[PDB]
């Protein structure tokens, strides 16, 4: 599923996304957006042989298990095929585990290199919430 950014939004605060852990619900969409543009079925593999899933890019090499990654931990424990239903149930809950980690939403590249410190509350400017 390809998410519209105020359904996508919605979505996230309904999961209790916004604010979790002081990240306000733009700072999830924009790193959604540039992560997978906003499509759950995203997939993209790293060089060291891991690969990412989903709305959030979720990494198998420490969060999910996709039974090509030697020596990964399953964390989410979670298949990584879950994280790419329509449903974003699954890769929300795994979402929650990864930022209470301790480096909070910089373990999310994109979010770091085109987020962070930017104007976030444009991407729910609009929505219904
Ligand atoms: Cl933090
Ligand atoms: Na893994």
């Amino acid at each position: 599923k390809v998410f519209g950014r105020c359904e996508l939004a919605a979505a996230m605060k309904r999961h209790g996304l916004d604010n979790y852990r002081g990240y306000s619900l733009g700072n999830w969409v924009c790193a959604a957006k540039f992560e997978s543009n906003f499509n759950t079925q995203a997939t993209n593999r790293n060089t060291d042989g891991s690969t990412d899933y989903g709305i959030l890019q979720i990494n198998s090499r420490w969060w999910c298990n996709d039974g090509r990654t030697p020596g990964s931990r399953n964390l989410c424990n979670i298949p990584c095929s879950a994280l790419l239903s329509s449903d974003i149930t699954a890769s929300v809950n795994c979402a929650k585990k990864i930022v209470s980690d301790g480096n909070g939403m910089n373990a999310w590249v994109a979010w770091r290199n085109r987020c962070k410190g930017t104007d976030v509350q444009a991407w729910i400017r609009g929505c219904r919430l």
